[PDB]
């Protein structure tokens, strides 16, 4: 019986903190390098089952992330193609979050902060609930909701909307509607994609109509 | 508008830290915790100086309630800090009246100065190093003024964290459950915890001293 964890989920804590607080100095952009991170890692992540897996792309055959604002919602949505969470990953989520209602094994809650604390947490610099909308192969799609600390989980009333991947809410904050001006977050996409392997889309306008348009 | 930076800080940590622990309890672990490494400090440098622990040499944590003046006090003889660590602090406070190596402070101490705050609503460090004079530090989260203590050298080596408690949480102080929390906390530390309590040895009055609890 170990029981050393405690001691590596501080560790994480702690680089956490130095990174959240860093960013809350100068950008304040960190939430937006891991949303389009931790996109990333999900398509490579089901690139690499298609390798021993062939019906893996099946729901989807791009590889995508597709980012789109909501200016008069004040919505922000990271949108991707990539392996999708089941029901179970969800209410797992990052070891952190418990379900609405409760204050009262698997991947330890020390490796998941480690890699998906800073994302999550960071988020509410700017946000002030983020939604998890998610499909796996082999389970259904779902909604989760939290307010950084409780999460409550539905089935996706609208059944299978995105056939594979994950869509990042933030319910942003006035204060930081800013974010969602068009060439303000163009900018931040392509300055924080251009070492992305995968096709980063930002939903643009011409004259005037909307298409998505290639970042990277 | 003032104190604007101060107060996203505040809000995030508050946020993160409850999101993490779930505990508002979380701070006395923190303040006994980070006390047990200022003692592990001294300690490991006293092997190789035999004179170190001169100004002080016990290596204890002393818990001190006060629910008259609804103080709560923690006083360790660790390593202690200087007045440069003090002025340095987190790097987040703001020196008093101001109208990453900072970022590496909020690392190592951050949750357990901003914990301080779901409880209380003034943090003073009473500190004295080896090779340097005695300070009080007092910070509200966003100011922070540190002077030289007037009593001198009171400490003789080490730390005294006080925290100035919010009415909400005037509870900590009462004798009974205040030593419930520390043997919960502490029963794991590899040094003494003393608190102030009191017990009853003759017919007459009720005496106070240092009863252990690990
Ligand atoms: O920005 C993203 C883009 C994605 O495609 C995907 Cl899958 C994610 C989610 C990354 C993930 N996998 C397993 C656990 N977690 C962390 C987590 C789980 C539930 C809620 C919040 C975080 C993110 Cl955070
Ligand atoms: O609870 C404790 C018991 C201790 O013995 C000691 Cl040294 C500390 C302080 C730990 C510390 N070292 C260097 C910096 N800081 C943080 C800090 C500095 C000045 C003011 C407030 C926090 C704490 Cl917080």
């Amino acid at each position: 019986r170990e029981k050393s964890e405690k001691f590596a989920f501080q560790a994480e804590v702690n680089r956490m903190m130095k990174l959240i607080i860093n960013s809350l100095y100068k950008n304040k952009e960190i939430f937006l390098r891991e949303l389009i991170s931790n996109a990333s890692d999900a398509l490579d992540k089901i690139r690499l089952i298609s390798l021993t897996d062939e019906n893996a792309l099946a729901g989807n055959e791009e590889l995508t992330v597709k980012i789109k604002c909501d200016k008069e919602k004040n919505l922000l949505h990271v949108t991707d193609t990539g392996v999708g969470m089941t029901r179970e990953e969800l209410v797992k989520n990052l070891g952190t979050i418990a379900k609405s209602g409760t204050s009262e094994d698997g991947q330890s809650t020390s490796e998941l902060i480690g890699q998906f604390g800073v994302g999550f947490y960071s988020a509410f610099l700017v946000a002030d609930k983020v939604i998890v909308t998610s499909k796996h192969n082999n389970d259904t799609q779902h909604i989760w909701e939290s307010d950084s600390n409780e999460f409550s989980v539905i089935a996706d009333p609208r059944g299978n909307t995105l056939g594979r991947g994950t869509t990042i809410t933030l319910v942003l904050k006035e204060e930081a509607s800013d974010y969602l001006e068009l060439d303000t977050i163009k900018n931040l996409v392509k300055k924080y994609s251009q070492f992305i392997n995968f096709p980063i889309y930002v939903w643009s306008s011409k004259t005037t109509v909307w298409d998505w348009e290639l970042m990277n």
